[PDB]
């Protein structure tokens, strides 16, 4: 576990005047140049700073119980400061600059991870994120999905708006309930045929000629192509 000194003005720990703002109201302070101890600190279970402007998260790296992370719509380039939180479930990075999430891969608590429009390329990182039941991976430019084939916890996979070519990583996520892949590059969906609990496929502009492997799937709700 990780802990201050001593006595600290939050916005001496927490130098983002947003994410300042953020632990304020969640340690119930009147100002953020008011003073933390590590118990209250301790204390913040969640924290939201959707669309604030943050750019860096120093200081979250004193938050040792934090459960969920909202920071949708923010402008964070470095995730280091997350490194060893060990009960973060929820984390929700949507519209950051992030360019790769290696910064995560050790935060093996994670249940559900966000990461649309992170302008990522690669979710290698992921791999070791074996509790991972919700998965949002649209609108970045990822071509291979080998590394999500051990999580096998994943329930919800949204992959739309990427490169992928090749659904066989998918073949052993026996929970997944939703697949959402549209505007990719997918012809073959014959590794779908092994997904008995698929409810939602969204498979639009892919490139797909044969949907008999959909043919046995029972609980199916919709399929969708163009």
């Amino acid at each position: 576990a990780e802990s201050i000194a001593q006595p600290t003005p939050i916005n001496v720990i927490f130098p983002d005047p947003a994410l300042a703002n953020a632990v304020k109201t969640a340690t119930g302070k009147s100002n953020v140049t008011d003073a933390v101890t590590q118990a209250d600190l301790d204390g913040i279970a969640t924290l939201s700073a959707f669309n604030t402007g943050v750019t860096t998260i120093e200081g979250i790296q004193y938050l040792n119980n934090l459960i969920g992370l909202e920071l949708k719509d923010n402008q964070i380039t470095d995730l280091t400061p997350l490194k060893n939180l060990t009960k973060i479930t929820e984390l929700e990075l949507s519209g950051n600059p992030l360019k790769n999430v290696s910064a995560i891969a050790g935060l093996q608590s994670i249940k559900t991870l966000d990461l649309t429009s992170t302008q990522i390329t690669d979710v290698t990182p992921l791999a070791g994120l074996s509790n991972l039941q919700v998965l949002y991976l649209d609108l970045n430019q990822i071509t291979n999905i080998s590394p999500l084939a051990g999580l096998t916890n994943l329930q919800y996979l949204s992959i739309g708006n990427n490169q992928v070519n090749d659904l066989t990583p998918l073949a052993n996520l026996s929970k997944l309930t939703t697949l959402r892949a549209d505007d990719n590059k997918i012809s073959d969906i014959s590794p779908l045929a092994s997904l008995p609990n698929l409810i939602e496929v969204h498979l639009k502009d892919n490139q797909i000629s044969d949907v008999s492997p959909l043919a046995n799937l029972s609980n199916l709700f919709i399929v969708t192509l163009t």
